[PDB]
């Protein structure tokens, strides 16, 4: 390697950070506390231990645990040695987990004790795995004992910046999970170029060197939104809660004085509604709600607690971060409502992102704020293709751009607002109607629990929508009333107001995926 | 080019910024005002005009003017088309300028009217130049007329990120100026990784999206410290003063409400001592004094005016930025003095910088804060070699590291303090003594104007120091008194206190280079 | 290397010559005499000494001395080891010498004692030079002492025949000197193909194995016209005079019985006009006057002394030899005058030379002897380009041919006669007039010392000529008389006879370059 030819490697994020305080703390909730010097020593020890296990540059190490110092150490030691880090979604079914393990061809598996029963249904069909390391919170952890036998000195290799570092096997609508992968260069550029955008904000929604970081995301989904890398590059204090219990989360936020975190709307709603939060000071917190479609009512309610709530956008193929809501100081004088609308949007695109809006022919629809279309992006941290896929990869990068699958409109000043998914469009007549606004209208009904809208195919009118609704306790509302209730509203195009073929139906239950999202694909098969 | 293979190009800094306000202003002092949309249109127009002139990817365009919107437009249009941008140091002698022009083989020269007489001494010996464009501040500017005939639509090329973009021909101690060069990738990484460090500071010395930028640097030295790129990436307001007159500078700072600037100690001293600054509010200003060795007394005096003064470090081979003074909130409670010492240091190394201290055998001396040595660095934005040089290039990158030429010590917490130059070391006996502290001691004398210390070679004691001093008005102090005056001080090692062979001498004048720096090399030849 | 694949190397010129007499003498004037066996031993010793100094294949060794056995030994030992030989023009200014040394990046410098003061003005700004060897004519020479410590046995390497051997940095009209370079193959082909032409002449102007060679050229200009190589290949006696004093030159010619030499018109005129030459037998001498434009009067005067005077042509980019005057036995019966005209011409092209005449559009003007045009040549010993130059190199080889810069006409039988330079053409009207014939007409005036003609630009008539003349002692001739004196002559085209805008002016002095040639470029700037 030419010393004058600089390679962008993950080890430079750790050993050449923005700031490095040797006495800054890393805290695993009520279990462990150490310093950044101890963290570096443990990273070197884990590198030595992995080298002893026969792990080489091309190997793959799979991880299965919660959010802890161990996961943070795996985020660095495994990529630095050159091997690939496979984050297993522990929320998938055991069959899908087995498929992902077989597809990735893992060599070492680091699994928490609480996930052992799942492995009990899968270990029999697992090949290519030579060692299982059981992680525990007590003294009998195999990871800690393996660390104890190794020295704290290690000379980390130099390799090409285009070597793969992480894979985590997203699961969309394909029938099988799809492998996504990133290199050292992409991760370094991601953290650098998002720190250069979020950190340069004037007064709102900025992460700086004086914060205290705390993930409330699974940390195996999308690299925990890349935020652990940014937090360790800033040399900030990091707190890891573990199993995401609302009471212990609130206690940790109070005691550790957490000021920056990121979350999904469900856990945020559970922490705001907790009785322990009624007498808790929240005017130092900077939650980023970028999971999926931060509701306006939840954002308002959180703003009344003096919480800096803003939304971000990701995909799991795109870094993941593509856009973040940033408010100008003029926009910070709005009272509670216009701020609620602005903060719940998709946000403006981050540095080094193109983010055009196109249609089915890739025609780059204008940014008038009313014309909806698919989002299509270019960024320095996108997956070139799906692992071991050809035609899905070709469909992913159709037309020289990465296809997102989200239908949105971009307004004049640049604010993005996602309206629907590509596959969930009611392509009624020749128009493209979104099923989200119909669901929201029907959800507002007093005697309605959950609403799902499905496109029923027609001879004419293209395909028409069919509504599936679940009622509340001791509630019995006829189908005609629900049809009429939607007809009450106004401001809809096409035939009258798209209220002639709503076809609302009662189901007792609505099918959901293993994560808890409405499985519209299975709803089709059941009803048509 | 593979669309999934992202190239780091300068056009992405302009068209994919952190923030973009179309109505944000670019102001050339009392001459011109336009918006960012107009700036983009003018960049496209200049691209068209350069294309009409026959400028191709491998061509070189040389620029000679002050700080204006024209220089900012040249910072973008010329690199985007692929050609190289040659910044000519207008402070050099005409012979050195001719040498640099001949060495770079410029094709188009953009020269201000006020620099025409210099070209009158050099145009006769100039080859390879096919067009001269005369820049004026009035309506008769050739640049403006060339812009007026072109359209505001242009499709910018994609090329490799390793294509050269800028050259500016630094002049150290070589006998001839040395060519330095950078690529698109290096500049993009420089701006991104310095925004990610300076912008993430908690409360002190940060540049954010609400500032107002104003260069007080020649803008041809080192890319104006790379700050125009950072300012345009943030979509901030930029003000360009022109000829650097203290009165107009103060007027511009007052009227335009400038909050961020960078400067050298001389211009800062002239703006603090100006009578117009006595009744001027300076408590919004964030000068970065990284030119050369910000004095402690000047920093104190500036701190009493409530100015956020801090120092940075550069070389002209290194991006240039390598280290910046950053203060923790604990350090911000010091009154006026300890803050003066901290703010005048070289500073801590920025993100993605190694910055070891070594000796003549490259042994990596420890960071105890007392052991001095040469600074040696690795960074993503260093020059691989000197242009059209082999052995100077080999000496630049000796031992797999870039050699700086500065002798400094690094303390425990990471603060760098530069003590001297490599070639200005009194290698007395076997020790390495710095000539800066001897100059400071002799400069403190009441009847002393300027002191230069030169190493006179000895048979034994290695080489001994010889002092050249200029006296003040109506001052006549004997050599013996000056020798005794230095002997008064204490805390010096080696023989007694290195006061037995000071060899102070009176000169009437001391030779200086074309910039205004003491030319120690010529002092040798004159005296030995 | 394949032994059946023969490489044309300089070592074959020495070790496989046409003739080799071990007892043949090499004489340095009144200082040293040795034999060819001693010369070979000294070449091997110098190879050993250079190897001890760390000189490798890619290194460069620079030489600065007069004509001696040392220069002849450097002509062989340095190229044979593989390194490049840099001949420094000691007649240049110290600044130009410094520029050439820095550009060539010399490692070892061999400098005569008498050239030490020049180095005293330049050594301070010299880099890349690790050793200085001082050459002396006494016993204390460092070169001789270095030779004395080495053995006379050495095995010379085999390398590609396209490896560079010599560079000498010609200085035309560029603003900076231009680097020219040749390979082993080119030098071997040059000596072979010029020996095959000049040696095969019937009775006049031939160099054979019975001659005695003596250079009267600086020996650093153009390889001394390549004649030392030819002389050592023939195994002939060689005499080196040193400092070119006319008295010692005549004494050496008389005592050593020199029969072949080459010279420039100035030294020839000084040796013919010397009082010691009045009683000296010159009917064995074969001077080649190929420096610049052998005058007809000087050639006549030399022919009355029974000297075989003939002219040759070179450039310093072309081997240098391109054409030599050769007389058929029919032409040898002319009395004194027609022989004077024939011998002073440029001559017929030598073997393996194309030598067409072209115009500004490269149209290959006919060889009618009246139509003038630029000389354009192809030969096996031309420089492919200028060292470290791109656009000057492109202009040198424009149109697939090497551009000479001389304007000449070629007659039917093949005789070339150079009329002017390309840049010195009065492009009056649409015609191309030569300034040499106007200078000759004005020089003939009794009260005229030196005449220079410069083209003054006009609105119409293209550009008109302006004459600068210096008068003799106690001579005062009005401008009108000089204008009328030129009008007396006849046989000139265009308007009347190109006598309406002569614009003769008196200067006291006329600027000359460092060599002693009229600097027309500076004359422009002074007068227009
Ligand atoms: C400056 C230092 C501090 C930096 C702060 C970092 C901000 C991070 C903000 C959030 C990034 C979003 C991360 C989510 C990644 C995707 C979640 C994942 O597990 O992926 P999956 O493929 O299952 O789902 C992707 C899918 O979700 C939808 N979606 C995601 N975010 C959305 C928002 N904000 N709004 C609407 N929809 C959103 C999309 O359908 C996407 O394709
Ligand atoms: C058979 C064994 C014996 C061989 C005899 C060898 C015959 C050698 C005859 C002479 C060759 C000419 C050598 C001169 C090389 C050029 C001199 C030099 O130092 O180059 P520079 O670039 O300064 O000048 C080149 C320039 O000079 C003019 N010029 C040269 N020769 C000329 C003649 N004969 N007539 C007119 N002009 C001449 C040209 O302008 C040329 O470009
Ligand atoms: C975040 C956003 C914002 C950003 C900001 C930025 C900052 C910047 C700072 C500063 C940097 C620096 C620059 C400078 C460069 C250089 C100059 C030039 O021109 O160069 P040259 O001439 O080559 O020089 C170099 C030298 O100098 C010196 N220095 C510098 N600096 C310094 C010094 N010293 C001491 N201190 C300091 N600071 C050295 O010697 C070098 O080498
Ligand atoms: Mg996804
Ligand atoms: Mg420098
Ligand atoms: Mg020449």
């Amino acid at each position: 390697n030419d010393p004058s030819n600089y390679q962008l490697l993950i080890k430079n994020l750790l050993f050449s950070p923005v700031a490095f305080n040797p006495e800054q703390e890393i805290v695993y909730a009520n279990h462990r506390r150490h310093s950044y010097k101890t963290f570096h020593d443990r990273v070197r020890q884990f590198a030595n231990a992995l080298t002893k296990m026969g792990v080489k540059k091309g190997d793959t190490v799979a991880v299965m645990d919660y959010d802890s110092h161990r996961y943070l150490e795996c985020y660095f030691a495994i990529p630095m040695i050159g091997a690939k880090l496979h984050m297993i979604n522990v929320r998938l079914s055991p069959e899908q987990i087995l498929y992902t393990i077989d597809h990735a061809e893992d060599d070492i598996i680091l699994i928490h004790e609480e996930f052992l029963p799942i492995l009990d249904q899968i270990k029999g069909r697992i090949d290519t795995v030579t060692r299982y390391v059981v992680l525990r919170d007590d003294e009998e952890c195999e990871y800690e004992r393996l660390l104890e036998q190794e020295s704290t000195e290690y000379n980390f290799p130099d390799f090409d910046e285009n070597t793969v570092a992480t894979t985590f096997y997203t699961t969309g609508t394909t029938g099988f999970p799809k492998g996504v992968f990133f290199t050292h260069r992409q991760l370094v550029l991601h953290t650098m170029g998002i720190l250069s955008t979020i950190g340069t904000n004037a007064s709102q929604g900025r992460l700086h060197q004086g914060d205290i970081y705390m993930p409330i995301t699974p940390m195996f989904h999308v690299h925990a939104w890349g935020l652990p890398y940014m937090a360790t590059m800033l040399g900030v204090k990091q707190v890891y809660p573990g199993k995401y219990v609302p009471d212990v989360l609130l206690n940790l936020i109070e005691q550790e004085k957490v000021t920056f975190s990121h979350c999904v709307p469900t856990i945020l709603h559970l922490l705001l509604s907790s009785p322990k939060s009624k007498a808790m000071d929240f005017s130092g917190w900077k939650v980023v709600i970028g999971g999926a479609a931060l509701p306006k009512a939840l954002c308002k309610s959180a703003l009344e607690r003096d919480i800096d709530v803003f939304a971000g956008y990701g995909m799991s193929e795109t870094g993941p971060i593509l856009s973040i809501v940033q408010l100008t100081p003029e926009q910070l004088e709005l009272d509670v409502d216009q701020q609620a609308e602005y903060r719940s949007k998709t946000g403006k695109k981050v540095a080094l992102v193109e983010a055009y809006i196109v249609d089915e022919d890739m025609n780059k629809l204008p940014h008038d704020g009313e014309t909806a279309g698919e989002i299509v992006v270019r960024a320095p941290w996108l997956t070139p293709n799906y692992y071991k896929d050809n035609k899905n990869s070709k469909a992913l990068w159709r037309g020289g751009y990465l296809h997102t699958g989200d239908v949105a409109h971009i307004d004049d000043e640049g604010f993005i607002k996602i309206t629907d998914r590509v596959k969930d469009m009611i392509k009624i007549s020749g128009e493209w109607v979104s099923s989200l606004e119909l669901e929201d209208i029907l959800h507002q009904h007093q005697s309605v629990s959950e609403v799902a809208v499905i496109g029923m195919p027609h001879n004419k009118w293209g395909e028409v929508p069919l509504a599936l609704v679940t009622l509340k306790e001791d509630a019995q509302v006829t189908e005609k009333e629900l049809l009429g209730f939607a007809k009450d509203f106004i401001n809809k195009g096409i035939l009258a107001r798209e209220a002639l073929l709503l076809k609302v139906k009662i189901v007792d239950e609505i099918a959901k995926t293993s994560v808890g999202k409405v499985d519209k694909k299975e709803l089709r098969k059941l009803h048509l």
